[PDB]
């Protein structure tokens, strides 16, 4: 259930649990799942994700790397390595923005996976 696997993935973002680049490994993780399988409409909605999520983080991270530095979506808890930071509020809503139309078409390819989801989650 990849699909649903990229909502929890998501909602963790949101929730500010994982920030970026971690968000957009577990994502990118999810992308191969689903390019292995033949699921290329999915794959490609995903990577759209990543970009969405890195070309908004990278630019204003203060740091680099995999250890440091992150960058989370709304807030920074108390667990964030040193130099971690969160979006900007304009920001935010353009990434969520973004983020939410893209998880709206991959609940419409994969409508059963991502019901499944929300059933786990509950």
């Amino acid at each position: 259930d990849y699909a649903g696997g990229v909502l929890a993935i998501l909602t963790q973002y949101f929730n500010n649990m994982v920030g970026y680049p971690e968000v957009s490994l577990k994502l990118a993780g999810e992308e191969a799942n689903m390019s292995r399988e033949g699921m290329i409409n999915q794959k490609e909605i995903v990577h759209q994700m990543v970009e969405t999520i890195r070309r908004a983080s990278e630019p204003i991270r203060q740091g680099r790397g995999f250890h440091d530095a992150y960058v989370y979506f709304a807030s920074v808890p108390e667990n964030a390595p040193p130099n971690s930071i969160a979006l900007p509020p304009q920001a935010q809503s353009e990434v969520q923005a973004k983020l939410t139309e893209l998880m709206q078409k991959l609940a419409n390819r994969n409508p059963q996976g991502v019901a499944e989801e929300e059933q786990e989650l509950a």
